């Protein structure tokens, strides 16, 4: 069974990595690029970019552990633990050559440690729409002069006693529509049909729980990254962020400058958090062009 | 029926104020002291203090509009709008003398405008455990290195789509217990019976909504207060705050120093946010002593 429609000419399959069955969608030929989704979504956020990249690359888009059709992690949900699964998965498909990495939202949290620990394995890097977990996250406001803060959910999801699962169970579809639209500028792209697809996936009880465990592990990830960040990234890096409602604006590039020696950043006007769907044309173009500076076919 | 047991020597009663039926509990003899509760609670949080104060003062403890047994406001939930109801209620019982005001939590938000605009009506002021709404609240962090913030609910409650009512309905007791305990040092004072009573009251659909409408009006309250604060408070003021887990610590007095000419403050070690219940004896002592410096029975 498939939760989301696979693009024509791609395959949906699984690889067991360290005892965990990871779902991925793969297509194309050439050097490998791995696309890693974030919270509220699955590999499917990349389904418009995938066919375009597959003209020049082998493209793989996994479901994060516990989300989509991937089994929960057996170790834990901190960035360093999850990154092991992702690094090993990618290296199964590209054992002898570096691969490219594109990550959105908590995809960043779940890949940063494997990038810094295996720099030679990463040719080029694109990060969009989430802070790397570090002390900067403790400075985000709980409440703003415009109202509902964009990261209040960090505390909601991290709260003990399964506060978030308990309140959200049975109302997953309602909650996700609010969360997604509240973080968007171009809300019109989030049709009821599309929201139904994403909600059905994260409503699986293990997936709802997994979602929140990433936040319960956030402070551990921050502690992990305080050590890891002693070495700056050396590979070409690009950041993207939305400049509209819900977007991170200038924060993305500014933080990345502290992490990377070679970084270019873009803020996309009139686009919020959900770049691949809110602003498919300019986002896809930026990603394709950036990755095409390296060898492809 | 009554939602909470009325102390001997007191009466549960109602008054119409600008077309809104307000509930209160009243007893005692002497000059008037009005005690105003906050979020998650009702007049009943004052039930231990009331008998002691009633030896020296006439004591009135209203339910905030929409909460407890009080009708919702017909104007709105902003601080300036709600304060009109509370000011006029107090003046119905103390038309010829100033009265004292003690407020906890959002009782502060709902009284500050009438205090600054009618200073001749306020003999002495006691504020505990909430910021006066101003730009300071925009600095509180969304997330902490120890986990959930004490104020992420500002955004949860202010959010549109009736997010809070929709998620909390059917789980009102569960949520309130979590909220109370996360802001408490001394959780033992919150018996199953006490939590049941508070949960049942705010679970009334108009009360659950009313609760959150206070937060949906918070930015408006901040804008209102930016103008009102041009005039400093001149009456003798005392602040109280908890020094333990869940408490506001030095913030209460330090903020008040910017608003009031004559202020003294105390921080109570070993006490959290819910001062009248967690630390009834020393809080009661401090309030009774401070108010008893003025004229009484
Ligand atoms: C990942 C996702 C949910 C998301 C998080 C966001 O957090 C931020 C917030 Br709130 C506020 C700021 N600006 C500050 O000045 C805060 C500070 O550092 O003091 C910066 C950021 Br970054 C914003 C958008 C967004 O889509
Ligand atoms: C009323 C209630 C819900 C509540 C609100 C609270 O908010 C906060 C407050 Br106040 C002050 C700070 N920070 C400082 O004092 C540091 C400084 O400003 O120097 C941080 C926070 Br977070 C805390 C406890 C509490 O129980």
């Amino acid at each position: 069974a498939e939760e989301f429609p696979v693009p024509n000419g791609f395959e949906s399959a699984y690889r067991e990595v360290d005892g965990v069955k990871l779902h991925y969608v793969k297509g194309g030929q050439g050097p490998l690029v791995m696309l890693v989704h974030g919270f509220g979504q699955t590999w499917y956020e990349w389904h418009q970019l995938m066919p375009e990249l597959a003209k020049r690359f082998t493209v793989i888009a996994p479901d994060l552990p516990g989300l989509g059709q991937s089994e929960p992690p057996k170790t834990g949900y901190s960035g360093e633990q999850v990154a092991v699964y992702l690094h090993k998965l990618a290296r199964q498909f590209s054992p002898d050559r570096p691969f490219d990495l594109v990550a959105h939202d908590i995809g960043i949290w779940n890949t940063y440690p494997m990038v810094v620990k295996n720099q030679a394995d990463i040719a080029r890097l694109v990060y969009m729409e989430a802070p790397i977990p570090d002390a900067r996250i403790y400075r985000f406001p709980a409440f703003t002069a415009q109202g509902e803060s964009l990261v209040w959910h960090f505390s909601f999801f991290a709260a003990d006693d399964r506060l978030a699962e308990t309140l959200i169970a049975g109302k997953e579809r309602f909650f996700l529509e609010h969360f997604i639209k509240s973080h968007a500028s171009n809300t019109e792209v989030f049709s009821e049909r599309l929201l139904d697809l994403y909600a059905r996936s994260y409503a699986k009880p293990h997936s709802l729980n997994a979602s929140f465990e990433y936040y319960r592990a956030l402070n551990e990830s921050v502690r992990q990254n305080a050590e890891l960040a002693k070495t700056r990234l050396q590979m070409p890096t690009m950041t993207l962020a939305g400049g509209g409602h819900g977007g991170m604006g200038t924060f993305q590039l500014e933080q990345m400058k502290a992490y990377a020696e070679d970084v270019e950043g873009h803020v996309l006007p009139g686009c919020g958090h959900w770049l691949p769907e809110e602003c498919a044309a300019p986002m896809n173009r930026l990603v394709i062009d950036f990755l095409s500076r390296g060898r492809h076919h």
